[PDB]
């Protein structure tokens, strides 16, 4: 159950837009190999073909140790996420979009062999849950740390969240993210804010 | 011993016509580290190929290698945009299989989360693990196929006519395919042409 799974999509029925894949990965002597995004395989699964439509294309990578805790982002872009080595997280999120869905939630463990597209106005965390774990994942807009003060966050220690961090008592997490607004001080996210 | 902080930063290899490394800006904290691993529109001005995105294609591939594999060398149809996505560290080779002036042109640098590559196609590519393990993440810019297998050169790693190094023979991990690949004298160049 980690070799060799058929290339797959789940839709995440609370949070509308999410697709959850299963990623081949094959082993041999080596270690292993995966194509972690294959466009042309993965547009008949349900991913969205206008993801690339502005011609923009971000790939960014963190490394993180055991309880490291970041979340949870609703950037206006849409987050392609997996991992890229031996480590696994508990993927967190929470839809920050205006309406019946805002504040629906979806958690699940993710290994190299499972990857998320989070559209965006969805926020986006994980918690570590291996010694340590390489995170990659494909946006299709550009951040800007000045622009920072108008992207949607949550804080990650808001009880009020339908969510349960594996150690949230523990959490090694980022001064940013120690204050992001709790949920009942988050504007919901239109359109028109992405 | 220098990890953190680069800026960004482009330099051509001159020995590999269209090669091209990059220092990447790798930013730590008490969680680890982050880095914008590709940014098309930060890179492009510093030399990152417009014609990589022109057919509107893309893939993105990871090897999980443990100390002392050795991959290579492969010249494969399309180009590559290479990088380390963990903690880990590789000795990068590259030899040059394209027909002209810098057929067999070589090149080498070790490669950690804070350095990618720019490797053009008919350029062959290769690395050694120096690292317990290596997360080795790359993006490309055509779809593999089986049967697209033909269309790939190839060149011996240990072939001693190329001007290259490797860390360690001895103990190196190398697949069958790869420990008989053809002598560069057996390689036919590839045309640009038709290739
Ligand atoms: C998002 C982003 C961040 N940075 C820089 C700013 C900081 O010095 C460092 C870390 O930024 P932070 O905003 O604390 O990153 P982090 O909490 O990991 O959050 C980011 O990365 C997460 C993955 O680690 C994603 O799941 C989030 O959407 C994204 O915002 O990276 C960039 O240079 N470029 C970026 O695109
Ligand atoms: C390149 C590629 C490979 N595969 C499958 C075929 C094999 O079952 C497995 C590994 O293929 P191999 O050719 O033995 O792996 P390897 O010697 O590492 O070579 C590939 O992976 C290397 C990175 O490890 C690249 O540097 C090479 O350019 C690439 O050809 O992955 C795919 O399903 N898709 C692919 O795109």
């Amino acid at each position: 159950n980690f070799f060799g799974k058929t290339l797959a999509a789940r839709p995440v029925e609370a949070i509308p837009g999410m697709l959850e894949f299963d990623i081949p990965v094959h082993g041999d002597n080596r270690g292993w190999f995966k194509e972690n995004f294959q466009k042309e395989k993965m547009l008949p699964l349900g991913f969205p073909e206008s993801f690339f439509a502005e011609g923009k294309l971000q790939n960014n990578v963190s490394f993180s140790r055991k309880n490291v805790l970041r979340g949870l982002h609703a950037e206006p872009w849409d987050k392609y996420i997996s991992v890229a080595d031996g480590g696994k997280v508990l993927g967190t999120w929470v839809d920050l979009r205006e309406g019946e869905t805002f504040g629906n939630t979806y958690q699940t463990v993710i290994d190299a062999s499972k990857s998320i597209f989070v559209p965006r106005g969805v926020a986006n965390g994980f918690q570590v849950l291996s010694d340590f774990v390489a995170y990659s994942y494909l946006v299709n807009d550009y951040w800007a740390l000045e622009l920072k003060p108008k992207y949607a966050f949550v804080n990650y220690a808001d009880p009020s969240l339908d969510i349960k961090w594996e150690n949230l008592e523990e959490a090694e997490v980022s001064e940013a993210d120690e204050n992001h607004p709790f949920l009942k001080d988050v504007k919901p996210l239109r359109k028109e804010d992405l």
